């Protein structure tokens, strides 16, 4: 079984999950880790729907190289300096120094933005929507953790390129909500929808745009995704230019936006939704929604109970839903209802003789351990409706405790008392970077680390009144801004 | 196109790649970005594989990037050294294969044969930095491939295993790709170092007269489970350990590099439509009228898509309809459905196949029907002339004085082969303005069966030819 526990240790509670689960095996070089299929299937899942709905805006996929020349990477500010020591170096080939030394991606706009400076020769080439499934290295010598933060990680990055800047900032929005859709209709997780503030933001866009996770185990949020508005400033950089004959003597730089979503998700699922029996995966994402466990087990009885298994699992796979039988002869029905419950599948279906002879079985939730009798003839019924009820159950309990956990607070006082009880805080904002560092610098002096900024909501839980202050005191408040200890 | 495929193929290839939309040129050499017209192909031909393994019961994964100097350890590899000027404690080695990150894993899940078979499979990116000559899609520094690792408690499932991956890799070729491929065995010399037996598929590139493999399937034995310490118990003998029985198979984006060389032609790309991200696409060539030209379109897209064609409508103000014929044909889109306002007002349809040009006539009521069908007879066109292609030039030669002749009019040939490693130099440097190589020993040779050596008896018929 699982026996470390989520409120006592968490960091090795997580460890143990992700192990047991069979989601992640440690490799041999620090933040670097083997996504089994377990985990691998849940980003699969994310794939497939996020592929499928940038494709109805338009986007399409493409793989750029991994690797970024020396000239190309330092050619434009497209980074600020503090990265620098964080980017991968290829510097030989087999056993001789190569000529140049190459860079590893951390991301891609220094290899795709020059070749869409090629590609807009007129207004007509625009706009390009461009995404790719890939991995990026950032070699941060931070301590990592696993689907949190890594090395190595699978991400998808979009790229698109437009003639108007309203064009543009539609898109944005728009990833932004699929983005939003992923975690809450996919991962059960509620977010906060929101703008980075100056000092958070993508140093060379415009704005950023984001979606903040609250992880309660940890009191500490986290970034789930992003969605970036960079304006004409990579443009102007790299020279993606087309003239328009209706304006002569005049340049149009493109607007563009990038986006990045990234293996967190699943993290952050399992931060969120886990507990002391191990991982629980919404069924929107399980890799297995049901598993059909033979209990209670003559020598014909056996093969009639094997046969009425499968039957349940050809009728479930009939009605879409993702379903697998352990029917293995080694392995006692204790082991194998603690082996799935460790993997977090959504509901467990037992059947043994009495039932069998009965024409019914029994369906084990995962979120509640709530046993419940089910008719043979209602199977495809009750189990889609106890699927969509365990999907809805998760995303509610963790709403609430956002709910409970994201207040208001108008002075640094009662901001600095409420986060340190382990919770975020909507706070009114002056949003100059000084400020920040301030806040930052004064909660970790007065703490009985800093908080950071997490987003400016569009949707704060209160209205800024006329002539609010900031809680530094100095300058009139912008805007509530949501602030807390972050990941 | 300017470029003639039957002279200056390089310029050909590369003038195709382009302006289909297929690849641009990086900065870096032998590195290439696959545009979204490639990256579709790759994607067509993954959800059929993915599909196909997922019924062996194989499952995907994603293993890191990096390997460490000791795994690596127990060649054009590329090392990490630093991350910014910071040089690393231990350089670290980008993955040109992954069986030196996945089978440690494999050793520490084997404890019993019940954890038995392990089916894994990743797409993924790898890196062979070689300074050979770089041609897109066939041969890079860089590339998309999938790579399956499998092990088990017995030879013979491994065996079949083995089988299966190379038919379904004849498959993606011959059915997918409408590209005839040879089935065989690699020789001693040229099968892979690491395991007991390497299975290939190899086609053949008509323009150039040189060969190409296509796909592997390697059964690895117990090769690397000694190597790597993964043993399970024996269910009879106390106390004895087992090592398993492994597999490795591979596939990357040379697929689309072949079905360029294979089908392309003077106007440009040709798309097999089984793996054509567009099938049909829907060219428009009074305001009322237009209106109902526009919507006519839209129709017929419509019940292309309410019959699972793919189909694009190029309803676009801003492009001539003759910049769309050449567009469209550049990329090699199967079928150009062409609708004027006469044809609107006739309850017909113009339909003009990218294969042989062929301009067909259909009725507006038989758009679905006609269409698929000739979709499909496309595909078989594609097939069947690659396959005469092949026939024609895959050829018995029994002694060497032919060999070498058949040879150098530019095909491939079957000669009774001894299989030393010694012979098979003999003949690079005898047919020597490259000499040949063995290609494979076919599972099915043209003929039934002493070596062209002369020294030594013929073991088998093997396929030898100039390769890529
Ligand atoms: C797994 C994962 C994810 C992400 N990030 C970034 C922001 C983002 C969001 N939202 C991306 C835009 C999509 C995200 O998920 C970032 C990372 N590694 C790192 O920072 C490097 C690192 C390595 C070791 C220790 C500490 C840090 N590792
Ligand atoms: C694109 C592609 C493909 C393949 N290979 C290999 C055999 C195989 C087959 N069949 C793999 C098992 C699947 C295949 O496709 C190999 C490669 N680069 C290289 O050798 C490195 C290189 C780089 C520049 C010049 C010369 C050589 N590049
Ligand atoms: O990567 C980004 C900005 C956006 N790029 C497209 C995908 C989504 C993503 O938010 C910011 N970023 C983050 N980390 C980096 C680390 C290094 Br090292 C470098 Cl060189 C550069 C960067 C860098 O540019
Ligand atoms: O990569 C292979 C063997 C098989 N691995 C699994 C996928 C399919 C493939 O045929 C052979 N190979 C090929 N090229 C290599 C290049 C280098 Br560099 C290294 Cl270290 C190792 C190798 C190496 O092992
Ligand atoms: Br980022
Ligand atoms: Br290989
Ligand atoms: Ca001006
Ligand atoms: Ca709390
Ligand atoms: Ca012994
Ligand atoms: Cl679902
Ligand atoms: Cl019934
Ligand atoms: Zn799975
Ligand atoms: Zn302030
Ligand atoms: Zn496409
Ligand atoms: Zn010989």
């Amino acid at each position: 079984g699982l026996e470390a526990k989520k409120e006592e240790n968490l960091a090795d509670w997580y460890s143990q999950v992700i192990t047991k689960s069979e989601m992640i095996e440690y490799h041999d070089i620090s933040g670097c880790y083997i996504l089994r299929p377990w985990a691998y299937a849940i980003w699969e899942a994310i794939k497939d729907f996020f592929d499928a709905e940038i494709k109805k805006l338009g986007v399409e996929n493409c793989y750029f190289p991994m690797f970024v020349s020396q000239s190309a990477l330092e050619k434009e500010k497209t980074h600020v300096a503090d990265f620098a020591p964080e980017v991968a170096w290829v510097t030989r080939s087999g056993k001789t120094e190569l000529a140049e030394p190459i860079a590893i991606r951390p991301t891609s706009e220094t290899v795709m933005y020059p070749a869409y400076a090629k590609w807009v020769q007129s207004h007509r080439d625009l706009p390009i929507k461009l995404n790719q499934w890939c991995n990026v290295v950032r070699w941060e010598f931070k301590h990592p953790q696993p689907f949190l933060r890594t090395r190595e990680f699978l991400w998808q990055e979009g790229h698109s390129a437009f003639a108007t800047m309203e064009e543009a900032a539609e898109e944005v929005l728009q990833i932004l909500d699929l983005y939003a859709q992923v975690y809450e209709e996919l991962l059960a997780i509620p977010v906060v929808k929101g703008r980075k503030t100056e000092k958070e933001k993508f140093a060379g866009g415009d704005y950023t745009t984001t979606i903040e996770a609250f992880i309660s185990a940890s009191g500490r949020a986290i970034q789930g995704g992003t969605s970036h508005h960079l304006g004409q400033n990579f443009s102007k950089m790299f020279e993606i230019v087309f003239e328009d004959p209706k304006i002569p003597g005049e340049k149009q730089f493109a607007y563009q936006n990038s986006w990045g979503l990234t293996t967190r998700t699943i993290g952050v699922m399992t931060m969120v939704h886990g507990d002391n029996m191990g991982l629980v995966l919404p069924p929107r994402v399980a890799c297995v929604q049901v598993v059909i466990i033979p209990c209670g087990i003559s020598e014909e009885d056996k093969e009639a109970l094997i046969a009425k298994c499968n039957d349940y699992r050809r009728r479930l796979l009939s009605v879409n839903i993702r379903v697998r039988a352990d029917l293995r002869d080694n392995y006692s029905p204790g082991w194998k209802f603690n082996h799935w419950e460790l993997k977090g599948v959504p509901i467990r279906l037992e059947v043994g003789p009495r039932d069998m002879k009965s024409c019914q079985f029994v369906a084990v939730r995962r979120d509640t351990g709530e046993k419940l009798t089910v008719a043979e003839n209602e199977a495809e019924t009750k189990l889609q409706a106890i699927l969509e009820d365990i999907q809805v159950t998760l995303f509610t309990r963790a709403s609430e405790d956002l709910k409970t956990h994201m207040v208001v607070a108008n002075t640094m006082e009662d901001f600095q008392k409420i986060l340190d009880s382990g919770k975020i805080v909507q706070i009114p904002f002056c949003g100059e970077i000084d400020c920040e560092d301030w806040i930052k610098k004064t909660t970790a002096r007065d703490q009985d680390m800093g908080a950071k900024s997490l987003c400016i909501p569009f949707k704060p839980l209160c209205e800024l009144q006329p002539g609010a202050k900031c809680v530094c005191g100095k300058n009139p408040a912008k805007y509530y801004t949501l602030f807390g200890r972050s990941y």
